[PDB]
């Protein structure tokens, strides 16, 4: 009783795109981050481009494929979406480029300059994708900080769909994120999201601290049985605590909804101090660049003058 899946799949020139830096290493792939080029359109759009190292792996290929399949089906601010694919001798994945990286290493790194309305802010916008993909019967299964990418840092969007799945689908794993239930018995849900969703909070409020630091995995299943959990952050009053607390509940349907979950943030975010403490929180600010020059270095480029970002590329 689902309904047809009527996404476009757009299949890009290999000649129309560009890699500039390598983002990032891995095994199973590289990312580039490039600037895409539409033929005769006269727009040049940054992009991260997503490439598995070999053709080899039966499942890899299927993995990114798969891949694709779920980012051109979503269209939501707070979620990443595919520009297209390139079919060269390996799959290249072509996505919009979030100039300001992950969230994790963001917080990591801005520790000293981030302030309660941006962190409550993008508790907020995590809430609101993770609600579309709900809308949607994804369950994401793999939420965390490092899979939350930073447009500006007013913008964040949720990434890593390669192992989302349908709610009552059949059908390296990260156990520290998990709903115990997930980790006992494989079941995932919306609300095996909802704890995800509390650790990846947890870390924002942490400012990209490991959860369960110096914990083996093989023990966390043993520790959530007993009860505990992860320890309060400093700067958190027992409100927002609170709200950690209830997404690591037992009943998974105790836990809060990610519609829920938007309004009382939504609220927080109406008197960010009063619910986190952050010493000189009024005085910080976090640069934010719209403009021209701050592509051309990022891009090193020299003309971005027709730059557009992919928000504003609509097809
Ligand atoms: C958590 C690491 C990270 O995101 N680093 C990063 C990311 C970006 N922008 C970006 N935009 C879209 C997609 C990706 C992306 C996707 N995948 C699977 C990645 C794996 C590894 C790295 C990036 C990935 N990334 C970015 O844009 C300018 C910069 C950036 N930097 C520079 C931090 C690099 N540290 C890992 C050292």
């Amino acid at each position: 009783g689902e309904a047809p899946n009527q996404a476009l799949l757009r299949i890009l020139k290999e000649t129309e795109f560009k890699k500039i830096k390598v983002l990032g290493s891995g095994a199973f792939g590289t990312v580039y981050k490039g600037l895409w080029i539409p033929e005769g359109e006269k727009v040049k759009i940054p992009v991260a481009i997503k490439e598995l190292r070999e053709a080899t792996s039966p499942k890899a290929n299927k993995e990114i494929l798969d891949e694709a399949y779920v980012m051109a089906s979503v269209d939501n601010p707070h979620v990443c979406r595919l520009l297209g694919i390139c079919l060269t001798s390996t799959v290249q994945l072509i996505m919009q480029l979030m100039p300001f990286g992950c969230l994790l290493d963001y917080v990591r790194e801005h520790k000293d300059n981030i302030g309660s309305q941006y962190l409550l802010n993008w508790c907020v916008q995590i809430a609101k994708g993770m609600n579309y993909l709900e809308d949607r019967r994804l369950v994401h299964r793999d939420l965390a900080a490092r899979n939350v990418l930073v447009k500006t840092p007013q913008h964040v969007k949720i990434t890593d769909f390669g192992l989302a799945k349908l709610l009552g689908a059949e059908e390296k794993v990260p156990i520290k994120w998990m709903a115990l239930e997930s980790i006992l018995h494989r079941i995932y849900t919306h609300q095996s999201d909802v704890w995800s969703y509390g650790v990846t909070v947890w870390e924002l409020m942490t400012f990209g601290s490991k959860p369960y630091d110096g914990i083996p995995a093989s023990e966390i299943s043993s520790i959530l049985e007993k009860g505990e959990r992860l320890p309060q952050p400093p700067i958190c009053t027992i409100d927002v605590y609170m709200i950690m607390v209830k997404c690591w509940m037992i009943d998974a349907d105790s836990r809060p909804k990610f519609r829920e979950l938007i309004i009382e943030f939504s609220k927080m975010a109406r008197d960010p101090q009063r619910y986190l403490v952050i010493q000189g929180d009024e005085r910080m600010h976090l640069p934010s660049p719209t403009d021209s020059n701050f592509y051309r270095a990022l891009m090193d480029e020299e003309d971005m003058d027709d730059v557009v970002d992919a928000d504003e590329y609509l097809i």
